[PDB]
């Protein structure tokens, strides 16, 4: 049983018509909950009084927020049968023979589909905003818009407060300018009817609205499209004369106990039975004259199922998310947001370092925190954060979600002193497998059923290199059953890969992938080996050196003689820590700062500026703040980092990491699926 939320009597009548029509096809059953508007349904679903409803992108946004916390489980697909699309275009339709252009809309009368709707509100108001003369302190956007156009019809608007924005609305009193089918001028088709009846000079609807209302070209010849360059165009030239491409309408459900399986089941069979061109009796994507788009959009081809990790912000995307959120902020807030760089911190300790950086940077750098690196990637994707420095295996994940490399970590080399660190090339680190010397008979061959220590899952040295090699050599994909017990932060806490993880000093958050887990990272995985919790540690060369022989002042690593450890070589021999060059697993590319394509240049410029103040030969280091020092913790950047080096021209994730490593990651990735990887797949549609 799925409870569908309807916001009107004509929508309720279709649901009920769909409910009876379902029964004979066998499960699931559909219930028709009656509400008045979109937010009521949002609240109904959140309160478990209903299960599904289809919203427009502006509503999708609001439904994802607290305290609703709803996610889009399926999206409507538009377009043709052979040429589908899962987005649409917001356009401005004018009647042919008008002298106004897009700039000349002040003092005109307009038609809108709804307040806070994609094509009808959000999209057109982000374009008109310079013409608005909005002084944000005196009134809201609705107040600036009210004095911009003369009369109008924008349903859902406060009729009592902005009567001119409801003045052109064709509704009957105290139901006129309503947020549903009650107002005849509501919706895309209702907006077109407002233009067609000559009430408004322009209607803001989608690209197919004029095609669905005027079947013959002769009547369609009397309309035009206002383009962005302040020109005009014919209605079939929408793909060149639109305002923005907006993501399609999605069905939403609860994040927890959402009934998404039943919802999809029901949606799949309905679309297969009464879809577009499927039956004579019932049309799912077909609704009555005078009341279009009931439940779903009219002439929608079907439903595209959305991946579990994709939320409402991810579904909508940073581009739409910017424009929506930018309308909510002021010009100066918007200005300041683009200027500031928001760094993403993984964990508690990193956040503290970032906050110190922020205050020392005079709020030039701002922080955001996530508990994992993956969460931070997601925040970068959402636009909530701007950047973070990442290990190569995470860079793969970020690049597959479209983030690009900006600057790489560059430490002290053996050759140059000449060429500046910024202009000096990265050398790459050596991936090693370290053991205690006192456990003789431990070779690379005798590795099965031993205890292991990894920096984290998906990382280069602690994960991708040894597990990729082991999978290849075993010829199996069950890495969970290779070692007897491990500590690989990022695995299932109830699995055996988390079995040796410590948690904090209270022992909570065991196997978490951040600095609060005792055995996390380069430092923690060595510590795991050093304290004899595991038999092998997969880390880099530098870690062994930095944590032995008086280098580390930490009490666990303070009494460590470097001659008590060996390096397992891939030829079955052991070697001392001085011959890492002849005994390593692979060479890994250095950790780099990733960012979004449009933020990359700004982030780069800013990071160069910050490096001069707080870096290795920083002006404020070491008396004020040192960006690369974290008390051997490697918070934000590795403590050994000499500077952040510039990369070459255009490099993608594949170019930075390298074909061989990318393919190596690729083959290892076939053994297990990542939800985030599935979600980024869908976002790069
Ligand atoms: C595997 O990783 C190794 C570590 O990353 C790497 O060895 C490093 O190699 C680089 C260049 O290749 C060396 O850089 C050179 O450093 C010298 C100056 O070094 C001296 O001072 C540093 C810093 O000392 C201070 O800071 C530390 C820690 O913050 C404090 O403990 C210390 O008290 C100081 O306050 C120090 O690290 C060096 O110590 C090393 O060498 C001495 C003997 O010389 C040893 O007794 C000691 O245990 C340690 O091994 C040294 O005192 C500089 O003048 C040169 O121009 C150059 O920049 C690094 O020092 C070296 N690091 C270490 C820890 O050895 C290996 O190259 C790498 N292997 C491969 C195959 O890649
Ligand atoms: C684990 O095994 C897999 C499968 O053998 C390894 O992937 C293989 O990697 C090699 C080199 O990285 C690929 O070969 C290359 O092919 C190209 C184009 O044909 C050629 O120009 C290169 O010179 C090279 O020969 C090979 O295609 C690839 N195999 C598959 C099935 O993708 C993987 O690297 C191994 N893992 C680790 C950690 O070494
Ligand atoms: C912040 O950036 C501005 C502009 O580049 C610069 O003048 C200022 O000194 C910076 N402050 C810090 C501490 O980075
Ligand atoms: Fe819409
Ligand atoms: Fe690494």
């Amino acid at each position: 049983n799925v409870r569908w939320c309807t916001i009107s009597q004509p929508e309720w009548f279709k649901c009920r018509r769909w409910q009876w029509r379902m029964k004979k096809l066998g499960a699931p059953s559909i219930t028709c909950v009656r509400r008045a508007f979109a937010l009521e349904c949002i609240r109904a679903i959140a309160e478990k009084k209903a299960d599904a409803v289809t919203l427009d992108g502006g509503m999708v946004f609001e439904a994802g927020r607290d305290p609703y916390k709803l996610r889009p489980v399926a999206a409507e697909i538009y377009g043709t049968k052979e040429s589908p699309q899962t987005h649409y275009y917001a356009v401005a339709v004018v009647k042919k023979g008008s002298n106004f252009q897009l700039d000349q809309l002040q003092g005109r009368k307009s038609c809108h589909t709804g307040l806070g709707r994609s094509a009808g509100w959000i999209i057109p108001m982000g374009i008109l905003r310079p013409y608005l003369s909005w002084t944000e302190s005196l009134e809201p956007l609705q107040g600036a818009v009210a004095k911009f156009f003369s009369a109008s019809c924008v349903p859902c608007i406060d009729r009592q407060a902005y009567p001119n924005l409801c003045q052109l609305c064709k509704g009957e009193g105290e139901n006129q300018c309503a947020c549903s089918s009650r107002e005849p001028y509501f919706g895309y088709s209702g907006a077109f009817k407002c233009l067609q009846d000559g009430a408004g000079d322009v209607a803001f609807v989608k690209e197919t609205t004029v095609f669905e209302n005027l079947p013959e070209k002769a009547d369609r010849d009397q309309y035009e499209l206002l383009c962005l360059n302040n020109s005009r165009a014919p209605v079939d030239a929408f793909k060149e004369c639109h305002l923005a491409q907006v993501p399609s309408h999605a069905v939403v459900a609860r994040s927890v106990d959402g009934k998404e399986d039943l919802i999809w089941k029901l949606l799949s069979k309905a679309q297969e039975k009464f879809g577009k061109n499927k039956s004579r009796s019932f049309q799912l994507f077909g609704s009555p004259p005078g009341q279009r788009d009931l439940l779903f959009k009219d002439s929608a081809l079907g439903f595209l199922r959305i991946p579990s990790k994709v939320d409402s912000a991810l579904y909508l995307g940073s581009r739409y998310l910017t424009t929506l959120k930018n309308l909510r902020e002021t010009a100066e807030e918007v200005k300041a947001r683009y200027t500031r760089v928001v760094w993403c911190a993984v964990g508690p300790e990193e956040q503290k370092k970032c906050q110190q950086w922020s205050q020392q940077s005079g709020q030039n750098v701002t922080c955001a925190t996530a508990s994992t690196t993956d969460d931070c990637i997601v925040l970068v994707l959402k636009g909530e954060a701007d950047a973070l420095n990442l290990d190569g295996g995470y860079i793969y994940t970020a690049g597959k979600c479209g983030l690009v490399p900006v600057l790489a970590e560059n430490r002290k080399s053996s050759k140059h002193s000449s060429l500046d660190c910024v202009l000096r090339p990265t050398e790459g680190y050596l991936a090693v497998a370290v053991v205690k010397k006192a456990n003789e008979g431990l070779t690379w061959n005798s590795l099965k059923d031993k205890k292991s220590c990894h920096t984290a899952v998906d990382r280069t040295a602690g994960w991708n290199i040894p597990m990729g090699l082991i999978v290849n050599q075993t010829g199996s994909c069950a890495f969970d059953e290779f070692f007897s017990q491990s500590c690989a932060p990022g695995a299932d806490p109830k699995s055996r890969l988390c079995a040796l993880c410590a948690g904090d000093d209270q022992g909570l958050d065991k196997c978490v992938p951040n600095s609060k887990e005792k055995y996390y990272g380069y430092t923690g995985a060595f510590r795991c080996l050093a304290e004899d919790v595991g038999d092998v540690a997969f880390v880099k060369n530098d870690t062994v050196w930095e944590n032995t022989n008086g280098e580390s002042t930490a009490d666990w690593a303070k009494n460590l003689n470097r001659e008590d450890f060996r390096l397992l070589c891939l030829d079955g021999t052991r070697k001392p820590v001085t011959e890492a060059q002849s005994c390593h697993l692979a060479v890994a590319p250095n950790h780099a700062v990733v960012s979004r394509s449009d933020r990359a240049a700004h982030v780069k410029q800013v990071l160069l500026h910050q490096q001069a103040l707080f870096g290795k030969n920083g002006k404020n280091c070491p008396d004020k703040f040192c960006l690369f020092k974290s008390e051997t913790k490697n918070l934000l950047f590795n403590d050994n980092t000499e500077c952040l080096a510039k990369l070459g021209g255009r490099p993608t994730y594949e170019e930075y990491l390298g074909t061989e490593y990318v393919t190596a990651i690729a083959n290892l990735k076939k053994c297990s699926t990542s939800p985030l990887l599935e979600a980024c797949a869908f976002l790069t549609r």
